[PDB]
């Protein structure tokens, strides 16, 4: 079958890190794990600066599908971590990483969702403010939501506790 959508998307990926190269971002750093293959990415998320997170190095995944930049990619990050968005086996859930009214009724859902004008520099921007201001509305991870909405000052505990784990003490 015509695997130009395939080939487009490879290009569309080709094109986005010909400008995270030129023109990085602050606290991150994403690019194929491998040449031999674009649609797997490897990308680091550092905590943000003034926030229970901070001094964290975070590494995670990016899967790419066939028809990007039509859907968005899979994100999953690959060290422990404790946020109401992110679920049990690291995948990250947050509004960008869904298709347009992928499902999950939303209004918000016209301009915070997946869409060709997005980039993985928007996403992992996201995911780094994601971890600066979380959202118990997430069922990703019960615990650290009930845990952020109840008690809080026991979140930044563990949330320290990741931080360090990532660090690998």
């Amino acid at each position: 079958g015509s695997e130009f959508m395939a080939g487009t998307a490879l290009k569309r990926l080709m094109a986005e890190y010909k400008q995270l190269t030129l023109n990085p971002p602050e606290g991150i750093v994403a690019g194929p794990m491998n040449e031999e293959n674009f649609f797997e990415w490897e990308a680091l998320i550092m905590g943000p600066e003034d926030t229970c997170f901070e001094f964290g190095v975070f590494p995670a995944i990016l899967s790419f599908p066939l028809d990007y930049p039509l859907s968005p990619p899979k994100m999953r990050f690959t060290c422990e971590m404790f946020h109401p968005n992110i679920y049990p086996d690291g995948r990250v859930c947050i509004s960008i990483l869904h298709a347009p009214g992928d499902d999950p009724m939303g209004y918000e859902s016209s301009a915070e969702r997946w869409s060709p004008v997005q980039s993985v520099e928007k996403i992992l921007l996201s995911v780094v403010s994601m971890l600066a201001e979380p959202n118990d509305e997430s069922g990703a991870n019960v615990d650290a939501s009930k845990m952020w909405r109840d008690d809080r000052e026991q979140f930044y505990k563990i949330a320290k506790q990741i931080v360090q784990k990532s660090l690998g003490l």
